[PDB]
């Protein structure tokens, strides 16, 4: 049975970037209920309980049909609500890793330039969705714009990091000033989560 | 050029069922801005900016790809927040106009059973949307979930009333609690005006 991780720091520890309430709500109430309804699916084929969240991502099409929805958008949201906990982490002071920062750099024109280009996917998202840095099975980066709570594992990709859209994410604080939330946002990211997540790909 | 109509009501006369806030912003951010993002798809196509939000509904595979999407997108949501609003009325006792209600009885079971039907289709829908009553050539009645700002013009439908299901339509006063929210807004819906749309149809 799949369960809701912990955040890793305080619901008030993103403050004032993302307000405290918003944190809980989206954690305990919009996360628990992508693991409930996860849950509840795979009840019906225990067979699946063994498998990861990424694993059944990655295997839509085999699964049965009856639940297959259901898990593309749960999973989907499990997944993509987990990376985006575990990449923020307390405003530190900006550090890029080397490497990170090289890929970055090599890829996009510059540090400011990446930023740019990811800032305005995630302002041209329309309706709910998510904007992702991806790498593919070569190392090459790029950023992706998702519906709903799809992702970059469905297209065989590396996801390295991600920020929520669904306005649920911003609207306590920001309410339709989403350019003024992916602004704020970025002062909470963790370049060291991403970096390990880069390096993993070896 | 296309222009936001102005509220039938005041900001704070939906309450408690919508805050007032929301209604502000939802009016004169969200709305006007599918209004000023319409208006600049047209600005290089002076010959349809003579069309009716709904026949370029109607037109989408006929528009120039350039701005099929945004058209798509923002006449949508133009029309989608333009029925919203002017279905919607200061809470009363409800009466439901008895053509409108024999239709209703007639193809669900009874009226609560349209309510329950209609709520439900409300609580599923997953990501940014909209439910709709809906009437065919025939005035025959059905519920229609969209994604988006799709809508049942696309289907060769007549749209009798909708709700928004964007989470930007309940976060400030009912954050996560959709079902509270879609419960709250059959208190102000206008059964008058869906009865004046059913009506037309002849
Ligand atoms: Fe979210
Ligand atoms: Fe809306």
């Amino acid at each position: 049975k799949h369960e809701l991780p912990p955040l890793p720091y305080a619901y008030n520890a993103l403050e004032p970037f993302i307000d405290a309430k918003t944190l809980e709500i989206h954690h305990t109430k919009h996360h628990q209920s992508y693991v409930d309804k996860l849950n509840a699916a795979l009840e019906k084929y225990p067979d699946l309980q063994d498998k990861t969240v990424e694993e059944l991502i990655k295997s839509l099409n085999e699964l049965p049909e009856e639940i297959r929805t259901t898990v593309r958008n749960n999973a989907g949201g499990h997944f993509s609500h987990t990376l985006y906990w575990n990449i923020m982490n307390p405003a530190t002071q900006e550090y890029i890793p080397e490497e990170l920062g090289n890929a970055l750099v090599e890829t996009f024109g510059s540090i400011i330039a990446f930023k740019e280009q990811f800032s305005k996917a995630a302002a041209n998202i329309f309706g709910s969705g998510w904007v992702w840095l991806a790498a593919d099975a070569n190392k090459k980066l790029k950023i992706v714009s998702t519906t709903g709570h799809d992702n970059p594992l469905m297209t065989g990709d590396a996801p390295l990091m991600v920020i929520d859209i669904w306005e649920h994410a911003y609207y306590l604080h920001y309410q339709n000033r989403r350019p003024e939330y992916i602004e704020n946002w970025w002062n909470v990211l963790d370049w060291k989560a991403v970096e390990e997540r880069y390096n993993a790909l070896g």
